[PDB]
């Protein structure tokens, strides 16, 4: 397993414009368009983002290109971050995947938001970490994925994904 497997799995691929769990404008996937309830606003995003007049709509190869970038643009967003870079650099190969994806998610500085969270990751405290991060808006909304993110940081292993 991989970032780029375990992010498909959370996020599913959709080719068609369509609505978050937040109810923004997204494609692909989980490449969020706009906040703005446009759905012109979005296609208009959508075109500018691919180079072409989409309509709404993307091919396969399209998906998995603004994907690449998406997961590049988090990992460099984690290393262009004190808070952050200090706890990737801290962790294991697995437990960085579960840092990606909540970056992924939710944005740098969202992640950096959870302050104690990071402090206890990054001094290998797992079980309490997971405690505090379930504290949190974005389990309360997003409960599965959120576990599954979770069970990476807290195991260090694969199997909350070797289910699904």
């Amino acid at each position: 397993m991989n970032i780029f497997e375990m992010l498909r799995i959370d996020e599913g691929l959709r080719l068609k414009i369509y609505k978050d769990t937040e109810g923004y404008y997204t494609i692909g996937i989980g490449h969020l368009l706009t906040k703005s309830p446009s759905l012109n606003a979005a296609k208009s995003e959508l075109d500018k983002a691919i180079g072409r007049n989409c309509n709404g709509v993307i091919t396969k190869d399209e998906a998995e290109k603004l994907f690449n970038q998406d997961v590049d643009a988090a990992v460099r967003g984690i290393l262009r971050n004190a808070k952050l870079k200090d706890v990737y650099d801290s962790l294991d190969a697995v437990r960085r995947c579960a840092l990606i994806n909540m970056v992924f998610q939710m944005g740098e500085t969202g992640v950096a938001g959870f302050t104690n969270s990071l402090r206890m990751l990054q001094q290998k405290r797992w079980d309490e970490a997971a405690v505090n991060l379930a504290k949190s808006r974005w389990y309360n909304q997003t409960p599965n994925r959120a576990k599954r993110v979770i069970t990476t940081f807290r195991t260090g292993t694969w199997d909350a994904y070797k289910n699904l």
